[PDB]
């Protein structure tokens, strides 16, 4: 019995929560009350299997049980329609079909949060429903959220209201925390979407490689064999979470933590404090810990991987173990190399070996391999330096605008809201990484960008328009960023001539946050460039100034939406000439 094993292992509290997220990530448009009804029926059921594992149904697989139960509300197409398709299939077709239809951009409201007192009224009135709501809203919006982490944040959500709803000034306590969790939440989600894309679109060999490089950069003292064991374990975990198998993911992550802490001495020295933490924190902590000291003595790379003889012999006998060793050795020495750089280097090594082992002087042709790595190292460093140069002169907001312009010219077929969300997350690199010194700049940035471009890749894949986006995304996971970097203004592109409705704003603009107000200005920008790229000097950064003033002047004009219709029409036309 599976539903039993996982109840015993996770306990009722987590068990209940994971199931909520499973259902919410599979049926996003479906309402809260329904998912809560469903989860409860499964929990009622799981307990019976704990009492008696030979009971009827207990030997069904979790998808079987979870799927049957979802479909008791999903088959109704008049509401969903397409989800009735998976419901027609048996497993494993149906679970494949549910994954197939996870919406990265679901037509869901923006979640408004009421005032602190209302909120705190809801929390003490019934904190169990309040929390269930939190899990519900995030997962349905983030169908690939790493479920074990969603539990760790729910704890932080709960603890905030617990504390802050007794503070003398509740808001000042609460709002910083909620926002930090909103922000920290978004970022986990993106990180986790790149993991699932690796696995689902490129295969586990990719995930391993990324994992091998990554884990090794953190645990350079550890033997390859050990890392391999951590990787195989990490792989299984995220493979499970990416296939919808959330109980088993959560559980396996918990075992991985337990193991990591039992064997600190074989893994790292930065762990001691994480392993004293509570169970939920214990794993998150581990994932966000600084690198261990690099072993004082290490031999040169070249010996084992160039200057040795019978390099092909090892390559032949076990290439995946030979290339993994390279990747391990190279990564543990180079914690300033982004993980994707390490993966291109590792690929450039594989391709060369294929060429050289044919026959003639190998020990010669593959001598200058390390020479072949030099350009790959600098190419991205240049861009970070350069794009950090531009950051401090422009500030975070103006820099985004520049990236918008850059990326909107780059790939102008792309949906506007996409361009904006993306360009802004791209812009966020400056603040995060430029802060640092070069030693930690490259991995910070280039990897952070990897997350943001995979973001673009998925939101695009949904409804593909530009062939250049589809190319850079499908071509090669590791090479996505150089691929976008190298693109240039699209000559093919026929502009859309104009529109009236798009630029004359309404009064509600004044009542929105600077956050959302910048977003309304940044949309405006993106449309203009769509309408007029051919010419695109400062005149872009010029006519932006023309809208921002028009926004704030009419939001302090004291007039009944007058200038928005009258003075808003004078401007929009003027730039078509100007
Ligand atoms: O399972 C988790 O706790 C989240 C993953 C966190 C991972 C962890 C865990 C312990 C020690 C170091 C580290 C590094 C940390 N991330 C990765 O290893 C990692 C794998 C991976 C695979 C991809 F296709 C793309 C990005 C990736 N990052």
């Amino acid at each position: 019995s599976e539903v039993a094993h996982r109840f015993k292992d996770l306990g009722e509290e987590n068990f209940k929560a994971l199931v909520l997220i499973a259902f919410a990530q599979y049926l996003q448009q479906c309402p809260f009350e329904d998912h809560v009804k469903l989860v409860n029926e499964v929990t009622e059921f799981a307990k019976t299997c704990v009492a008696d594992e030979s009971a009827e149904n207990c030997d069904k697989s979790l998808h079987t049980l979870f799927g049957d139960k979802l479909c008791t509300v999903a088959t109704l197409r008049e509401t969903y329609g397409e989800m009735a398709d998976c419901c027609a299939k048996q497993e494993p077709e149906r679970n494949e079909c549910f994954l197939q239809h996870k919406d990265d951009n679901p037509n869901l409201p923006r979640l408004v949060r009421p005032e602190v007192d209302v909120m705190c009224t809801a929390f003490h009135d019934n904190e169990e429903t309040f929390l269930k709501k939190y899990l519900y809203e995030i997962a349905r919006r983030h169908p690939y959220f790493y479920a074990p982490e969603l539990l760790f944040f729910a704890k932080r959500y709960k603890a905030a209201f617990t504390e802050c709803c007794q503070a003398a000034d509740k808001a000042a306590c609460l709002l910083p925390k909620l926002d930090e969790l909103r922000d920290e939440g978004k970022a986990s989600s993106a990180k986790q979407r790149l993991k699932c894309a690796s696995l689902q679109k490129f295969g586990e060999r990719a995930f391993k490689a990324w994992a091998v490089a990554r884990l090794s950069q953190r645990f350079p003292k550890a033997e390859f064999a050990e890392v391999s064991k951590l990787v195989t374990d990490l792989t299984k975990v995220h493979t499970e979470c990416c296939h919808g198998d959330l109980l088993e993911c959560a559980d396996d992550r918990a075992d991985l933590a337990k193991y990591i802490c039992e064997n600190q001495d074989s893994i790292s020295s930065k762990l001691k404090e994480c392993c004293e933490k509570p169970l939920l924190e214990k794993s998150h902590c581990i994932a966000e810990v600084e690198n261990d000291e690099m072993p004082a003595d290490l031999p040169s790379l070249a010996a084992d991987f160039v200057e040795s003889k019978d390099v092909c012999k090892n390559y032949a006998e076990a290439k995946d173990v030979f290339l993994g060793m390279f990747l391990y050795e190279y990564a543990r020495r180079h914690p300033d190399y982004s993980v994707v750089l390490l993966l291109r280097l590792a690929k450039t090594y594989e391709t060369t070996l294929e060429k050289c082992c044919a026959a003639a002087d190998p020990h010669e042709c593959y001598a200058k391999v390390f020479d072949e790595f030099k350009p790959l190292v600098e190419e991205p460093q240049n861009l970070i330096k350069q794009n950090c140069e531009l950051f401090e002169q422009l500030g975070e907001y103006k820099f985004q605008n520049a990236l918008l312009v850059r990326y909107t010219k780059k790939v102008p077929q792309v949906s506007t809201p996409t361009l904006v969300e993306v360009s802004r997350n791209l812009g966020k690199v400056g603040s995060k990484c430029c802060k640092h010194p070069e030693a930690k700049r490259m991995p910070c940035a280039e990897d952070y960008l990897s997350v943001v471009l995979n973001q673009l890749c998925v939101l695009h894949e949904k409804t593909p328009v530009s062939d250049r986006v589809t190319k850079c995304c499908t071509e090669s996971l590791v090479n996505r960023r150089p691929c976008f970097s190298a693109l240039e203004v699209d000559e093919t592109y026929v502009p859309k001539e104009f529109n009236a409705e798009t630029f004359t704003f309404h009064a509600d603009i004044c009542t929105l946050s600077e956050k959302e107000r910048q977003i309304k200005k940044q949309t405006a920008l993106v449309e203009l460039v769509k309408h007029k790229p051919k010419a695109t000097k400062e005149q872009l950064k010029a006519v932006m100034d023309d809208f921002a003033a028009f926004v704030e002047k009419c939001c302090k004009a004291d007039d009944k939406e007058t200038c928005f219709a009258e003075e808003g029409k004078k401007l929009v036309a003027a730039s078509q000439a100007a």
